[PDB]
């Protein structure tokens, strides 16, 4: 089962990636991820889309296309899901048959802030209804304080989160 993981924040020590990358390692067997990049993917514009996709997004579409669950890391600003994240969705959600379409998914986040990205995720939720993609409800991963959830480079020294975002991947491969 392949897993493109999605993280909405392009800061070299964002927490969001951080969770995603040691997500990697918290698959169960028979499964894998793989991280989307789209640091390349520029502010939407409808006259550039007009003239084709730029080639980030070409490729995340692709990356979508070939995926079998996808796995969103969305930051939370201003009570709402990160703009970067979004814009990123924006391209991709484009016509021809928008890659979304069907695809199964878990969403993850995490915040230095206290409720862990909770409202992003809400917000994300509506997002997805028109994608026709299948998030979990169960469990759900919201990692506040995350400033004391990594140590050096990005480790997960909550044991509590690593068991839950283990638990989302067991659900996706079920």
């Amino acid at each position: 089962i392949k897993v493109l993981g999605i993280s909405g924040s392009l800061r070299s020590g964002s927490y969001n990636s951080a969770a995603l990358q040691e997500a990697i390692g918290l698959v169960p067997p028979g499964m894998s991820i793989e991280l989307a990049d789209i640091s390349g993917i520029p502010l939407y514009n409808e006259d550039v889309y007009a003239l084709g996709f730029p080639p980030a997004v070409e490729r995340f579409r692709e990356q979508i296309r070939a995926a079998d669950a996808l796995l969103f890391a969305t930051p939370e600003y201003n009570y709402s899901m990160a703009g970067v994240l979004k814009n990123a969705i924006d391209w991709a959600s484009r016509p021809p048959e928008q890659p979304f379409s069907g695809k199964p998914a878990a969403i993850l986040g995490a915040s230095a802030g206290r409720f862990g990205t909770a409202r992003a995720q809400y917000h994300l939720r509506q997002t997805l209804v028109f994608l026709d993609v299948h998030p979990l409800n169960k469990p759900e991963v919201m990692i506040s304080s995350a400033q004391n959830a990594f140590d050096a480079q990005g480790r997960l020294l909550d044991d509590k989160a690593r068991e839950l975002i283990q638990q989302q991947l067991q659900a996706l491969q079920l």
